[PDB]
C-alpha cells in the first residue's frame, strides 16, 4: 500500500510535496489523474464533457482503489476524488496526509506570476473559497496526519512528514 497518500485542496502542494517526498524516500509517485488519463487514452476534461461527472467519478474511484492495492509509494489524489463516498471508504487503514491551505495562499500559489491578481477580477479566488468550503471538510475527515503549508517551505513541509512516517 502507499507509504503516503495525499489529499489537499489545488496550491496545497501534491504534486510539488508528492515530488519530494518520493525523492526522499526513494519511492514511485503515482498521481490519479494522469492514472486516468494513460488508463483512458481521454484527458479528463474530455471524460467530463462526453460522460459527465458521474461517469468521470465511477472511473477515478476505480483507479483510486487500484492503487491503493497496488502502489507502495507516494499516492497523490485527484482533488475531487473524495467526494466519492467509495473513495472515503477506501481509504480508511492508509496512511493519508492532507496538505493544508488557506484560502489566500490557495489562490495566491495558483494565481501566476502575475504580479497584481485582484485586477483580473474576484470570481476566481471566490470559486476557490467555494471549493475550500465543499473539499476541506472531507479532508479533514479522511486524514490521519495533517499538515499545514501556509508559510512552511515545500523543503520543511517534506521534513515534517518524513520525521512522522519513519519504519
Ligand atoms: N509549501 C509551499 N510553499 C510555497 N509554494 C508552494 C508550496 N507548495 C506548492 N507551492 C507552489 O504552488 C504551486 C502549486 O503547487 P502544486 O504542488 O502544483 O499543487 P497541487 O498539485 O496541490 O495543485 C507550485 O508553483 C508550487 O511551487
Ligand atoms: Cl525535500
Amino acid at each position: 500500500a502507499p507509504k503516503a497518500v495525499l489529499v489537499g485542496l489545488p496550491g496545497s502542494g501534491k504534486s510539488t510535496i508528492g515530488r519530494r517526498l518520493a525523492k526522499a524516500l526513494g519511492v514511485g509517485l503515482l498521481d490519479t489523474d494522469v492514472a486516468i488519463e494513460q488508463r483512458t487514452g481521454r484527458s479528463i476534461a474530455d471524460i467530463f464533457a462526453t460522460d459527465g461527472e458521474q461517469e468521470f467519478r465511477r472511473i477515478e474511484e476505480d483507479v483510486v482503489r487500484a492503487a491503493l492495492a497496488d502502489h507502495d509509494g507516494v499516492l497523490s489524489l485527484g482533488g475531487g476524488a473524495v467526494t466519492s463516498p467509495g473513495v472515503r471508504a477506501a481509504l480508511a487503514g492508509h496512511t493519508v496526509v492532507y496538505l493544508e491551505i488557506s484560502a489566500a495562499e490557495g489562490v495566491r500559489r495558483t494565481g501566476g506570476n502575475t504580479v497584481r491578481p485582484l485586477l483580473a477580477g474576484p470570481d476566481r479566488a471566490e470559486k476557490y473559497r467555494a471549493l475550500m468550503a465543499k473539499r476541506a471538510p472531507l479532508y479533514r475527515r479522511v486524514a490521519t496526519m495533517r499538515v499545514d503549508t501556509n508559510r512552511r517551505n515545500p523543503g520543511a513541509v517534506v521534513r515534517h512528514i518524513l520525521s512522522r512516517l519513519q519504519v
